[PDB]
This record gives C-alpha cells, structure tokens and sequence, in this order.
C-alpha cells in the first residue's frame, strides 16, 4: 500500500468539474493502469445516506506512479456544502476547477470559503476551457484573479499550481497543451504539491472519554477509543472539558481479558488512572498529552441546518437560539449569535455562526459536532475558530 490521498473538485456549475474528474481517471488508467470512467458514469452520482443527512457523491479511484487517489465528485451545490462540513469526505487536497471564459463566480468564492471553514488543507487549481481563450493575457488575467481570491481566505495564492488545460479535449482524446498533457500536470501537480496525511499514529495522545467506573480493587476506569497518538503506563495525561483541567498518571492499559503496555490509535480500551475518583472523571472529557488540547467555551463554526426533509426543523431558528452541541460524546447547551444583521436561518440552509457554550469542551479547529433539540439531530458543524 503506496501513499492513499483524498482529494475532490470544486468549483462553480458548469465549470467542468465532472468533465475532469471522468479525464483525469480515463487518463490514468489509460497511463499507469486501472479502471477508466466515462462522463456519464460520474454525472450519475449515487444516493448514500447516514443520518438522514442525504449526499449524492461520486467515487472514483486512480493511480499516479506512487500513489493511489480517492477523488469525489458532487452533481449539486447542497452536497458539495453536506459533503465538506460533515466528515463525509476528508480531502487532503481540492481541485477548484475555474472556467477561463467566464472566471470566478460566486460558487468559485463560496467553495474556496468553505475550504477554508472547514479546514481544507491545499488547493490546486484546474483552469478549463481554456481551448476557448485564445488571448494569452486574457488567460493571465484571469489566472490572477483565481491566485488572489484563494489569497482573500488565507491561502498561498502566490504558490498555488495553476494548471491550463482543456478538460473536454483531454477526455476526448486531444494531444496538445490542453489535452492530454494537461491532465498529467494536473496529476504531477497532485503527487508534487499535497503532502502524505500525518498518521493518526503520529499525532499527540487524545482519547475520548466514552464510560467511567470505580472498580472495586483496582480504582478508576476510564473507557473510550485512542483517536490518536499513544499512552504508555506510567505517563501524564490530562483530563481536559468540562471541569478545570486536571493532570494525573497512567497506571494501566487493557482490553478485554488482555492487560497492555501502551494505548495505540484505533484502540478500543480501558485506562487505570491514579489517585482519581469516578466523579472527576466524566463523559464528554478527553485525555491527552499535557499541553496540546486545550477547554473552550466560545467559537466560531460552519454550520450546515437540516432541512425539514432530512429530519431537521421545518421552521427557522432565530439569534439566540441555544439547543446542545453534541461534541464526541454527549451534548452541552451553547447560545448562538449570527453574523451582523442575520437574524434567522432556514432549515437547509449554511451559515457562519459563534457559539458560547455552557461548560468548555476540549476543541481544536476541525473539531465537527451536531445540533440538536430532544435528541433530534437539526444542523451538522464543524469548528472554524477557537475563541480567545
Ligand atoms: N469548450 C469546453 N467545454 C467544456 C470543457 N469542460 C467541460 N465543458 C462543458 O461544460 C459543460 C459543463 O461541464 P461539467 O463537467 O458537467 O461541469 P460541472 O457542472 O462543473 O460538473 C458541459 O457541456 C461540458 O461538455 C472544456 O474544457 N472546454
Ligand atoms: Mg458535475
């Protein structure tokens, strides 16, 4: 197993996003080996479902010469919205495809802004149609535009690849600058300028607090799975949410009927802490290495509402509305306060939202949670800035 890279398209309708994602994998296979795709193949996206959210996705998979890409595809603006603010699909890169006729446009600004919101770490761009453009600083012009609208939301502009190109030419077979050849940038783009995702492995030690107990005999227990990084016995952890942060050590490790050394990424265990009692330990609390997660009670989120057929509300919310954030494990009240000027959101609806919660939870931004009122799930968000 070579490098695995999730990456997608982007970008406003009818700028050619399904043109080449069916050219890159018919390219790719046709290359360095594999399954091609035709056009319409990867307009038909199916229907899958998880919790009542719908997403219609398209999946397709190519090689370069060393890595092996997961790409996604979207046919409608409210999927590439559920796809990127839920954990649906975690791109490690996006392509933005930009029409060189008519340039950005206000689904060119809004992707590279829920880009940003939710984390999307790189972004390459595909310029298309450019078999369209003859005039070369036309071609130029428009590319700066491109270069500084990523600038406008934090992202290195200056450095981006920008790949010229002719998806339509590609997928039909055209030699020349815009064909093919484009299509391959575009891939040696991919392979030279988003770097391997860290391993889980390799990150600082966090694992949700799922159950406690007291034992008698042996004392407390947490339980939960190791989300990254590793826990020998005898090292410090914190506790951190919901009560002030607290430090203790690892005194053991185990899973059922096998008692361990050390708590690994991936992990389903329990974990013996010293000199504690099970009502300071509690749900919704994490443990992690000392000094890299931190309790919060205020930020900014991403928030995708659930439209009335979904589940969600059939009415709209108002500012102030204060229904619990599920956050890993269990639910805490927060009060929301919409941008200036905002003071409804319908169901079906995305919006930038600060949230003041009533007791902290241990958050970095990334962090994705639910709305809900009576347990119902009403909106789905992802953290977008950690308020201090
Ligand atoms: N002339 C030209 N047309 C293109 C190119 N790429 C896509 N198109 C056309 O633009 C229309 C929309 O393309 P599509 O891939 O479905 O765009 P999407 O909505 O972003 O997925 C289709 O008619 C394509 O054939 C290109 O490089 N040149
Ligand atoms: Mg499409």
């Amino acid at each position: 197993n070579k490098p695995h890279v999730n990456v997608g398209t982007i970008g406003h309708v009818d700028h050619g996003k399904t043109t080449l994602t069916a050219a890159i994998a018919t390219i790719c296979a046709k290359t360095y080996g594999g399954e091609a795709k035709d056009y319409s193949q990867i307009d038909s996206a199916p229907e899958e479902k998880a919790r009542g959210i719908t997403i219609n996705t398209s999946h397709v998979e190519y090689d370069s010469p060393t890595r092996h890409y997961a790409h996604v595809d979207c046919p409608g603006h409210a999927d590439y919205v559920k796809n990127m603010i839920t954990g649906a699909a975690q791109m490690d890169g996006a392509i933005l495809v930009c029409a060189a006729t008519d340039g950005p446009m206000p689904q060119t600004r809004e992707h590279i802004l829920l880009s940003r919101q939710v984390g999307v770490p790189y972004i390459i761009v595909f310029l298309n149609k450019c078999d369209l453009v003859d005039d070369e600083e036309l071609l130029e012009l428009v590319e700066m535009e491109v270069r500084e609208l990523l600038s406008t939301y934090d992202f290195p502009g200056d450095d981006t690849p920008v790949i010229r190109g002719s998806a339509l030419a590609a997928l039909n077979g055209e030699a020349g600058p815009y064909g093919e050849e484009s299509v391959l940038a575009l891939v040696a783009a991919l392979d030279s300028y988003i770097p391997e995702p860290e391993r889980a492995i390799d990150k600082a030690f966090l694992m949700p607090i799922e159950d406690v107990f007291s034992i008698s005999g042996r004392g407390t227990v947490v339980t939960g799975r190791v989300e990254a990084g590793i826990i020998k016995v005898g090292e410090e952890v914190e506790i951190v949410g919901i009560k002030d942060t607290v430090k203790t050590t690892v005194t053991g490790v185990e899973m059922f009927r096998k008692l361990l050394d050390e708590g690994r990424a991936g992990e389903n265990c329990g974990i013996l802490l010293r000199g504690t009692k099970r009502e300071e330990v509690q749900r919704g609390q994490v443990l992690a290495k000392p000094g890299t997660i931190k309790p919060h009670t205020k930020f900014d989120a991403e928030v995708y509402v659930l439209s009335k057929e979904e589940g969600g509300r059939h009415t709209p919310f108002l500012n102030g509305y204060r229904p619990q954030f599920y956050f890993r494990t269990t639910d805490v009240t927060g009060a929301i306060q919409l941008k200036e000027g905002v003071e409804m959101v319908m169901p079906g609806d995305n919006v930038e939202m600060s949230v003041e919660l009533i007791h902290p939870i241990a958050m970095d931004p990334g962090l994705r949670f639910a709305i809900r009122e009576g347990g119902r799930t009403v909106g789905a968000g992802v953290v977008a800035k950690v308020t201090a």
